[PDB]
């Protein structure tokens, strides 16, 4: 298996890349940059090749800046990325640049959209690939559920692996925190005592703005979207066939919902998503993930005209 | 068990505090800079949490600047660091600062040495710390045969794990490859082109990259102490006369190190010139580390 | 951390120290036994030992018969056993003659009772021992509980992972399954019969086969345990009224655990049905109790 | 990956089944034994799904009693065993009944030899499938070289994983410990201070005799051949492409020794022995070898006559 980090130069792109190369599942990792940066990344995959060898495990670590480099990945990871809407066509010209036509020479590629607004390049990267729909996802709101699990753990005194959650919709301000599927052991938290000291809605506050928060502090999320990232992948790889919030198409599964790629609970596996898990929201959750898509689509549309 | 990492913020210490973290054996990590990085502290904090939570791990994080803040803890990690001697003066200060008599306070602290040149500096932090012997050791010529590793298991073609490779001196110019003791697939096997990449290696990577080697270098160290899991590291400890009678020196040794830290030097057999260089080496070493302890004087 | 097994011999205990051992936070476990069985604990440490090798994991594996092998351990998993209340007496004086008095030699000591009826050796061990409440729990309905999870996952074709059910009250005939407490792929979910079939398990798999489970259980929670994971774990455990006012009885409850034992007793929300159901169960456990305590005065 | 173990009734194949279960690579094990055995392997299969489910673990579990239920397996675990030739020979009557022919219907099928004597029924077990050469293994030595292991790590004070030996040849008396490739550390012991206080000759004394000595205190080995057998059933399936010392068929890559199974280090991946590797032999320890190749040449003679 091949994984070719697309912008592994960068903050999010070399710390993916040396934790998906500790996968047993990883047997190659391409890292891609402009032509301008080949240096850096000659010196990321010496450093990477010695943490490897710290870890006692294998993997060619392989560079490069041009499309052929990485079209026969296994797994494309793109964090590549630079007013919201200029930022938009700025970063949805880098997903045309690298990700146009790669099912031709790859109908088999699975594409991970790393880069922000991560719903909205999802379906740029859908639409310019030429790909399934079922082989392009985004990394969506599967960090924001992480960040409430912790907010949540710490709350319960528990281990962050006890507590699930799930926030759906889009990787923003319109978020969804599903708290009919939050539970601590399994335990809904509706029944766990003390979930009546716990501030909902601050936590979500703070999870909808701890992206910026850490980037104002330490420079924008680093080690949390790298093993975020490696989780996905291992999922794929390994064919784990568990259920993820990710950004994915949606093609009717939800409230016949059509036509946008936004955070929803997906079994993922080897094939990619293997199917938009119905999810049975109550009746305020289900209206704000309405508001939600209703922001994606307006903002997928601007990014398709401008590409 | 509570680490502490002293210089958190940096790119080394940054690592391998998110790696160390993930350790099923570290149950608390501190976060150690200086005042006005507490904004930055903050941020890696979250960040590192995020990171187990996205792992299916946990730990408690904190965060300090102050003695208080971690002196208590099990293990501490230095990686906080700014003409070579000007260096060395430098180092040498921030770890006085940090790790001046912290045996009063934490008899039982272990001090992982990172930052360099970390065969003086851990004899420096030895001494200001008052800590026991077996209580302070540094990583140091493990980071260069890890790379030596590297390779030896791209000319055979090989697993990585299947190469077993020996640094051991100076992690520096005067480092002493043992060739008696660098095995493939459990046999005994241009090694001067080698060693001249190895020695050449980190300023190169400084030179292009600017991290995950030493961080998780570091982390396989506190792992084994932590779990006292008895394995024959090198790492640079105080040298009390077990080999060739050498004695006053922290410098690159095979060592079983254990949840007491180094529990023996083992003295592995040197071919002659392997000894001779290894005598070089701790002439070196003694050298600088004079230098050092003068300076902080 | 040590970790002592008492009927180490057994089907439970050997296979729970064997597996016990595998786990990095476990550097001892220590294997008791009667004195007749001191040949059968030999060749039991050296099997322990070889699979530890072929695993790439460690331990120091010591065995004994004798009090002062085992009062020192971090954990004693008591698995030694041999009328119903023929039975309880026979097992409450076993739990006598190996824990009475331990909080005496070792304060911290955790113990983990298997042996059944465990409901009320939990107590048994918990008076004897002197030890404070919160370091004495037994294994009980959650073997009950992983057995309804596969029943479960089975009806719905999902993975293990996916159920989350729970079963509190007694290890037996009482036992009350939490469906409140039940989700399947994060959502709240014949069981009648899978109850039926869940009481009945224990026997049907001893009246076929004679182990496994019950050893990984186990593990799952002296892992828990050593590395203070603060889970939510169903464990019988001493009640002090956070539930509905009940005390003076151990019982299985949710629990979050870790290092120092029962961190607290989870009141997690009943249905009415469901707290009727765990009330007469802590009615039948607290008379076999007073039979239980009685007997062995 | 389907792992059918027969003699799944027995103390080895029990503990087998239950570790291999747990393995993320084994998505099913079959449970095979005699028929009148069927309440027995239910109850097996029984308390190990409560033991999957305990770990937080999945596999599928059948059981059977006849050659459709195992012959399509990927790997086949022959633990099914009952004077050393008259052991040998109903030993390799169990040998045939359940492996004769599975070529025919399964080529791919990998069998693992476990039942002793392994070397000779390792041979047998191969001539009377059908199969390659490369696909069917034994245990051989590799549980010896872990018991040599325990004693020199002891020795050392090192953790166990610090110390790499190895011992080939016959599973048995003329087995042949491989100081020349016995390390701790990378170390070669000969180098270790404190390897002239090992007595070395004790030690192999011990690990020849450790099987009966735990017979005649335990009851036979259980943990201990069950993780070995779970860790080559690992390293095929992973294709790890990892060297162990096993019971391989021999065709002239040692000192030109041909027509044999005897253990010897071996590269094991998904297609079985993907190599002998070649040992660099001491003289003595080469001429100890070569002893040991006659006695099992001549025991796996009067096998193949008994069949
Ligand atoms: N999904 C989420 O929750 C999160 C999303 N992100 C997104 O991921 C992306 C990467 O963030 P981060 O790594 O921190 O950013 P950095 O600035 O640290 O790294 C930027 C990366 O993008 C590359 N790049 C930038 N501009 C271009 C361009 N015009 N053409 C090609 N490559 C380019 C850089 O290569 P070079 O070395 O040549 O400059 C480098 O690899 C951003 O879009 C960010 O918003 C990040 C954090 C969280
Ligand atoms: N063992 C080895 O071979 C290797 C070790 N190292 C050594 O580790 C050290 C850190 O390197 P690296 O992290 O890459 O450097 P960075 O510049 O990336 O980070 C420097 C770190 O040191 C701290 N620091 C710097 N000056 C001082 C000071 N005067 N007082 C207190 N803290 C200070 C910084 O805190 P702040 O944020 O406040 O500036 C920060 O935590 C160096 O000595 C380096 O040589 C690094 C690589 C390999
Ligand atoms: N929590 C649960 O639901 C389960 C718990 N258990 C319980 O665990 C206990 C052990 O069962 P199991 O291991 O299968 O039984 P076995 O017969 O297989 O083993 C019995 C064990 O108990 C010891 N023992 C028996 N009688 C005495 C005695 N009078 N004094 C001291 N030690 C004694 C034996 O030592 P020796 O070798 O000297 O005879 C041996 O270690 C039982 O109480 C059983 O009910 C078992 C299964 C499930
Ligand atoms: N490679 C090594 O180092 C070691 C090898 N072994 C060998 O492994 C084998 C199993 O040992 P172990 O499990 O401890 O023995 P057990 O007696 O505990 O189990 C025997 C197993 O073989 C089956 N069996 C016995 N006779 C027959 C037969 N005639 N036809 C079919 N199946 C039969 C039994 O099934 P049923 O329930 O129907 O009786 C049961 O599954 C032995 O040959 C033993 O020598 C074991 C230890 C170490
Ligand atoms: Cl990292
Ligand atoms: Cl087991
Ligand atoms: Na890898
Ligand atoms: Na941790
Ligand atoms: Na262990
Ligand atoms: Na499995």
């Amino acid at each position: 298996s091949k994984v070719a980090v697309i912008g592994a130069t960068g903050r999010v792109g070399s710390t993916a890349a040396a934790r998906l190369a500790l996968l047993d599942c990883v047997n190659e990792v391409t890292l891609i940059a402009r032509p301008k940066s080949v240096d850096k990344l000659r010196g990321l995959r010496r450093d990477i090749l010695h943490s490897l060898a710290a870890a006692q495990k294998d993997a060619e670590i392989t560079i490069g800046c041009e499309r052929d480099d990485y079209v026969d990945a296994d797994v494309i990871v793109m964090t590549a990325g630079i007013t919201r809407l200029d930022l938009t066509k700025d970063n949805a010209a880098i997903i045309k640049k690298y990700l146009e036509g790669v099912a031709e020479e790859n109908p088999e590629a699975i594409v991970l959209v790393v880069t922000n607004p991560v719903d909205v390049l999802t379906y740029v990267a859908l639409k310019v690939s030429g790909l399934p729909k079922n082989r392009v996802i985004g990394l969506g709101t599967h960090l924001d559920s992480m960040r409430f699990r912790v907010l949540i753990a710490k709350h319960f005194n528990v281990h962050m692996s006890e507590v699930h959650t799930r926030i759906i919709g889009e990787h923003g301000d319109t978020m969804v925190p599903v708290i009919s599927s939050t539970s601590v052991g399994g335990i809904p938290v509706t029944r766990m005592p003390g979930w009546e000291d716990f501030d909902v809605e601050e936590a979500v506050r703070e999870v909808k703005e701890a992206g910026q928060r850490i980037i104002e502090t330490w420079g924008g999320t680093q080690f949390g979207i790298a093993q975020a990232i490696t989780n996905l992948v291992r999922t794929i790889l390994q064919d784990e066939r568990r259920v993820l919030t990710v950004s994915a198409y949606l093609d009717g599964e939800i409230d016949g919902i059509r036509d946008v790629c936004i955070g929803v609970p997906a079994r993922l596996g080897r094939e990619g998503v293997l199917e938009i898990v119905p999810i049975e929201l109550e009746e305020d959750e289900m209206r704000a993930f309405r508001r939600s898509v209703k922001v994606v689509k307006e903002a997928t549309r601007e990014a398709m005209e401008a590409i």
